């Protein structure tokens, strides 16, 4: 095989990685790089192209392509170059210092996230969604892991990343949609119940899915029970409610599109710093 993007050469001249391993998968290392030049941070995504047998430069090729379709939508993690040595494409993506949304689902990090916070990451997040689903993009992979934050302290804007499952209109079992499970065709409504179960675990700090055992997990799914009683709701608003009712539906048609819930009461807010007109 003969190579495409810049040498590992270049790379090695113009970045240097660091100490913080930011994740890996079976097929994947993502690592902090730094501009030697202006010393501004990355994330250099490492992806294996052999797998399974599989020759997969063309899978790469392919989520590289979508990345650049969504170049100018800033809700989406930006591609800034591409390199590749005999094993590896490397992507060297914008740095999302403040991490996973999944860190602020968790009850240990939940008395730091008001509802004017949830109400304005939702927005953004079907913001982003919507500029992808008007592309014809069906993210698949939306679990609350692949949405990043550009900041914490104090919290930033979001950033989709991982559109290796990436398509036109078996992972994870408790963000798997219901139609997943019966092999039903790609709709861009999956990403919409993905996006009921990211406002559910924001407001709520649990699964609303996840069982003991993965059988338990996928009843939970099709039968689409879901924990909705007032111990777990207390504390939670009715609209807020609504909106992840509404998205956690079994039919897959009678869920909203990112536009009909862009424009959901929940999310509806003035910003008291500006003067209302009447
Ligand atoms: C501080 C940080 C902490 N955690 C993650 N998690 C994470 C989640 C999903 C994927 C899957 C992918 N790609 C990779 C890492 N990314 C971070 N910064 C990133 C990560 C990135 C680009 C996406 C890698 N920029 N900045
Ligand atoms: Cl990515």
């Amino acid at each position: 095989e003969n190579l495409y993007f810049q040498s590992m050469e270049n790379f090695n001249n113009f970045y240097i990685l660091t100490s913080k391993e930011l994740g890996r998968g079976k097929f994947a290392v993502v690592r902090q790089c730094i501009s030697k030049s202006t010393g501004q941070e990355y994330a250099a995504k490492f992806l294996k192209k052999r797998r399974r047998g599989q020759d997969c430069r063309a899978e790469i090729l392919h989520e590289i392509a979508v990345l650049e379709l969504a170049k100018s939508c800033p809700r989406v993690i930006n591609l800034h170059e591409v390199y590749e040595n005999t094993s590896e494409i490397i992507l060297i993506l914008e740095y999302a210092a403040g991490g996973e949304i999944f860190s602020l689902c968790l009850p240990e990090l939940a008395e730091m996230v008001s509802e004017n916070d949830v109400i304005r990451l939702i927005k953004q997040i079907l913001e982003g969604v919507y500029y992808l689903h008007q592309n014809n993009i069906v993210h698949l992979d939306l679990k609350p892991q692949n949405i990043l934050l550009s900041s914490i302290y104090p919290l930033g804007d979001i950033k989709i990343v991982d559109f290796g499952m990436s398509r036109k209109i078996m992972g994870t079992p408790e963000y798997l949609a219901p139609e997943i499970l019966n092999y039903d065709p790609i709709t861009t409504a999956t990403d919409m119940w993905n996006i009921g179960i990211i406002a559910y675990m924001l407001l709520t700090h649990t699964s609303p899915f996840v069982g003991e055992d993965n059988q338990e997990t996928y009843l939970n799914i099709s039968q689409v029970n879901v924990d909705y009683s007032e111990e777990t709701f207390s504390s939670v608003s009715q609209l807020a409610t609504d909106f992840i009712q509404s998205l956690l539906v079994k039919n897959p048609e009678k869920r909203p599109t990112a536009e009909i819930c862009l424009s959901h009461s929940w999310l509806q807010q003035w910003d008291f710093e500006n003067l209302f007109h009447p």
